[PDB]
């Protein structure tokens, strides 16, 4: 997908807090993000 | 914060729909995508 790499703003603690989201659907940690990101644009939508 | 710096995953046309989220607080879009990352863990925790 046209995922353009930015830096994001992510705490180590926070960062593992995502792992949870990524066992959410049993995915990649940095794929999360992709997700958390665009996801969640899909979620408010 | 604890922002540590990622590279994230976004693409430009969902980058500028990321703007509308901004508009929703009304703040910058960097920062906005801290929200969009945190906020997200907030929304579905």
């Amino acid at each position: 997908m046209a995922t353009t790499t930015l830096g994001v703003k992510l705490d180590d603690p926070t960062r593992e807090r995502l792992k949870a989201a990524a066992q959410s659907i049993d995915r990649t940690p940095h794929w999360l993000i992709k997700q958390a990101i665009f996801n969640y644009l899909e979620k408010l939508e």
